[PDB]
């Protein structure tokens, strides 16, 4: 009970073609969750999708279908990935959903009325002949794109939230919490990015131009534009207000996102949040880049895009999951390729992992009459059991890469003992050594499967059920020798990593 999680990625744009950016974050998110429930606490993963807007309604009109129809349908794209991925979030947020417009428009009626929104007017680029405004970005050199041109200065209205306001309590609040953003890095950016004045946040756009999103409480002529509704899903899901599951799990938010809305979350989300009278959350886990086998940001004209589904289906969840994780040290850009997941999937786990659990079963059918055999101490080998005291921390520090070594490490090491002890040459004048040896060798990979199974729950649960071992498994079972009972394994069982 005192043992909460929660965990949530960004909201993703829901017509977006699902890529390896979105799928890093939810599987590292998915690794979290599924690693917290394994060690016994109640856990809460949310994900979803941005639905409302100028750009969806434009995606929607070009696809001759209604708004509400368009979005229920590609929504679908992310929930197939998360299928495909072996995701298992608790609740998928649609902006769309009444219980997340109920929130948004109750958010912004509490931030409205504590004096922090009003009316302003920046004058903004505008052509008379479209009588419409225009970005300095959908200009055709500063002219407008369809009369070629030139456009007006034009003053339109919208409403801001005073965030500058907020700028000293946000310096403050980081200096005296420094694990708020992590990694550090970014940290340092935040800081840096509120040395100077931060300006207020527009937050609505009229109804006019922008007539699918929420309407402004106040004013049903103006849409809530993407900062007021895209964020508040973090405490809309949990029913915020008064929902036990707000409650509950608020208190411990933790959002990972990529760092490419570092300042949505680091400095816009905190200021909302103080001025709603909302608390902080917990943690923001910043990610990095994933860049191309060649070192630059991965793009489809550059032609270093790397597609996590073909890579999927090729070599499996599992192993695309486990690269992830394993390669990648959170918020360090790191290049990524099938190479290297390639190279990945043959040594870690094709050969540590899987050739070590074929030559033990085929050693247990040899030596142990196909059974697990009776338990002994674990000798050198009983040390694996404080391996999740170890991880405990480096998880929670977003070091999974080093967690995952670590576990990998002992693996390496059940190995070389079984190399070492040679149970085959004990067997003739020594059999119950030769038993002892691989009853430590299957209760140490009953461990390892264990500190693995958030990684790859799949493939360990495979694993386990090779050598006969209980599926189900919780983490405080890898801390206890012994637990693998003496019983026998399938008569057949597939190579756990077979050859691509
Ligand atoms: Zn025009």
């Amino acid at each position: 009970m005192e043992k909460v999680f929660y965990v949530t990625t960004p909201i993703y744009y829901v017509n977006a073609e699902p890529h390896l950016g979105h799928a890093y974050t939810t599987v590292v998110a998915d690794f979290l969750a599924r690693w917290h429930r394994l060690d016994g606490y109640r856990t809460f993963f949310l994900t979803g999708t941005d639905e409302h807007g100028e750009t969806v309604y434009r995606a929607a009109q070009a696809a001759g279908e209604d708004p509400k129809a368009f979005v229920d349908r590609v929504s679908g794209r992310f929930k197939r990935a998360w299928d495909l991925l072996g995701i298992a979030y608790d609740d998928f947020i649609r902006t769309t959903e009444e219980r997340h417009k109920k929130v948004v428009q109750l958010v912004l009626k509490k931030v409205y009325e504590a004096g922090d929104i009003y009316y302003g007017e920046y004058e903004g680029l505008y052509c008379v002949s479209c009588e419409r405004f225009y970005t300095e970005k959908e200009l055709v050199e500063g002219l407008c794109p369809i009369h070629g041109r030139p456009v007006e200065r034009r003053k339109e209205g919208n409403y801001f939230f005073r965030m500058e306001k907020y700028r000293p309590w946000l310096q403050e609040y980081i200096q005296e919490n420094p694990d708020l953003i992590r990694p550090e890095g970014y940290r340092n950016e935040v800081l840096a990015m509120l040395a100077e004045p931060i300006g207020d946040l527009s937050i609505s756009r009229p109804k006019s131009r922008v007539p699918w999103g929420i309407p402004l409480p106040w004013d049903e002529n103006h849409v809530t534009f993407v900062w007021f509704d895209a964020l508040l899903n973090y405490v809309s899901a949990l029913d915020y207000p008064e929902g036990e599951a707000y409650r509950t799990f608020w208190p411990h938010a933790w959002h990972l996102i990529g760092k490419d809305i570092l300042k949505p979350h680091a400095v816009f989300w905190p200021t909302m949040l103080k001025a709603a009278g909302i608390p902080m959350y917990r943690h923001l886990n910043v990610g990095g880049f994933l860049l191309g086998p060649d070192g630059r940001k991965m793009s489809k004209t550059l032609g270093n895009v790397v597609d996590p589904f073909a890579l999927l289906e090729k070599y499996g969840r599992d192993a695309l999951r486990y690269y992830l994780l394993r390669e990648i040290p959170y918020g360090q850009d790191t290049p990524v390729s099938e190479e290297a997941l390639r190279t990945r999937y043959e040594a870690d786990l094709a050969d540590d992992l899987g050739n070590l659990v074929q030559r033990t079963r085929a050693m247990l059918f040899r030596f142990a009459e196909g059974r697990i055999p009776e338990p002994v101490a674990g000798e050198e080998l009983a040390e694996g059991t404080g391996l999740a005291g170890r991880l405990r921390p480096l998880v929670r520090e977003l070091k999974f890469h080093v967690a995952l070594e670590e576990a990998m490490a002992y693996v390496k090491a059940l190995n070389r003992y079984i190399n070492e002890k040679k149970p085959w040459e004990l067997f003739k004048k020594e059999p119950e050594e030769a038993r002892a040896v691989l009853y430590r060798v299957v209760e140490g990979l009953r461990i390892a499967s264990i500190l693995l199974t958030p990684a790859m729950p799949d493939k360990m649960a495979e694993l386990r059920r090779a050598l006969g071992l209980k599926e189900e498994v919780r983490l405080e079972e890898a801390e206890r020798w012994g637990l693998a009972e003496p019983r026998p394994i399938p008569e057949e069982a597939p190579v756990l990593f077979p050859k691509k």
